């Protein structure tokens, strides 16, 4: 259906305080990254459990006023966020921090409820939620950052993000989410980010010492609408799934990322009829900051994202879960330190990065991409009217691209959020428990 869904004002908000005038530098990991302003979308209730009302003493529940003047304060450590997308003399995409401000509005929905939104599947309606914007070919034009509140007949409130993938990754955009809360909850956030990037800079020279399969062009078909749909996996269902595979002696377990993306890879492989002949690739996004030694310093704000991606024959991946995970296993086991280091300085030989930016073609049929966020903060976002009770991506723009998301309670259930060819959906929907 297409829900009611009213903007009564919208504000460009500002850093509260100086903040400093410059051209930051972009690392090669901020630059592949897909371009689009990365959404997310919050959901909370207006009553806890047993029917409390969960405003606040003095009678607020998500408060503008009070939500903007956080931001505004957040904005003053985290200033590139309320930066501009340049580019450097050599064409090189760099942030200008020039504090031109983000977007913040509040909405009405004065006939729907958060309980219509049902399982929060990340459809096209449920991006209706997050501000939309509008891309010139002036890439200095829209803000980094932009917002939604919007209230619910229910009481209930949906925050909608879209966060221009450039500044931040899930981790650091997710810093900013959460230390905004932080401030609007009346505390001061833990962690001060740490914005000069050059960190993360290559080698000089550079010496690349791997091929580097992640950045080489997705394996196209052996010479249409595209569904969203998400699926909850149980944690007997799990449990169940991952017993299926055989755990011997000497042999080192199979992370269950790598058995979760092995089943969903043999499903949509199998949902599409891959011949067995047909290559196909995985895309795992991987967090650098748990690979790079040294570490880099706690509040490192910006992208840290490297990428395994598995590739095998259709017919490796549909022959069982176990094979499966297996090669996906073996890539993430390459994502230590030497191979992010030499990702890095690969990167940099690069004559035009734009080229590398995973997209459309990326994760289209044949191949998928899996991204999770599974051990990403996301329900932590408390503003001081409660946690939210879902967090997930507001929709999914490519085709072949996929979410694993965890649970908003404690039973340990994973959920995976998808985006298929409308009659490959058909099939998934049933294989996707077949086991
Ligand atoms: C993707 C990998 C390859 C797969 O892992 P995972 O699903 O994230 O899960 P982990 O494997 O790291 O953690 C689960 C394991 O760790 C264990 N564990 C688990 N939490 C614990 C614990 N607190 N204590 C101690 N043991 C534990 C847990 O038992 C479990 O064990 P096991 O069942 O044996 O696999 C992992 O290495 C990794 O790099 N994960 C991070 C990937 C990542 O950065 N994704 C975000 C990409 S950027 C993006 O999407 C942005 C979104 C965004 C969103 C919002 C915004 O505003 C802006 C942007």
């Amino acid at each position: 259906g297409h829900m009611k869904i009213t903007v009564r004002g919208s504000e460009m908000v500002y850093p509260a305080a100086e903040t400093p005038r410059r051209r930051l530098w972009n690392s090669g990991p901020d630059l592949v990254v897909p371009r689009f302003h990365t959404p997310s979308v919050y959901f909370f209730r207006r009553r806890d459990g047993e029917g409390n009302d969960l405003a606040a003493a003095d009678g607020s529940f998500f408060d503008g006023a009070r939500m903007r003047r956080a931001l505004a304060e957040a904005l003053v450590p985290f200033y590139p966020m309320a930066g501009r997308l340049a580019r450097d003399e050599d064409g090189r995409v760099e942030i200008d921090c020039n504090a031109g401000g983000v977007l913040f509005q509040e909405a009405d929905a004065p006939d729907a409820t958060v309980d219509d939104f049902g399982d929060f599947a990340p459809t096209m309606e449920l991006k209706r939620l997050i501000p939309t914007v509008e891309y010139t070919d002036d890439i200095s034009a829209f803000p980094l950052l932009v917002v939604q509140v919007t209230h619910f007949k229910c009481g209930g409130v949906a925050i909608g993000v879209g966060m221009q993938h450039h500044v931040a990754d899930g981790f650091s955009g997710l810093h900013f989410i959460n230390s905004w809360a932080d401030l609007c909850r009346g505390v001061p956030f833990a962690v001060m980010p740490y914005i000069d990037r050059s960190l993360l800079r290559a080698r000089d020279p550079p010496t690349p010492v791997y091929p580097h399969v992640e950045y080489q062009p997705a394996p196209a078909m052996l010479s249409p609408p595209a569904a969203v749909a998400i699926f909850r996996l149980s944690r007997a269902d799990l449990g169940r799934l991952r017993s299926q595979i055989p755990a011997r002696e000497g042999v080192p377990r199979l992370s269950t990322y790598a058995v979760l993306a092995a089943h969903v890879w043999r499903c949509a492989s199998l949902a599409r009829g891959l011949p067995a002949d047909q290559p196909t690739k995985l895309y795992c996004a991987t967090d650098g900051r748990q690979r790079l030694q040294p570490p880099l310093p706690e509040g490192y704000f910006g992208n840290v994202i490297f990428t395994a991606t598995p590739l095998a024959d259709a017919g490796t991946v549909t022959a069982g879960v176990a094979e499966g995970a297996a090669v996906i296993q073996a890539a993430l086991d390459r994502m230590d330190e030497g191979y992010c280091r030499s990702a890095l300085d690969y990167l940099e030989l690069q004559p035009d990065l734009s080229a590398l930016v995973r997209g459309a073609h990326t994760f289209r049929c044949p191949n998928l991409g899996l991204t999770s966020w599974v051990r990403l903060p996301i329900h932590d976002a408390d503003f001081g009217w409660g946690r939210p009770v879902f967090m997930g991506p507001g929709g999914i723009a490519y085709e072949g691209l996929a979410f694993v998301l965890p649970s908003a309670n404690r039973d340990g259930s994973l959920s995976v959020a998808i985006s298929l060819q409308a009659e490959h959906m058909e099939k998934f929907r049933k294989f996707i428990y077949d086991f």
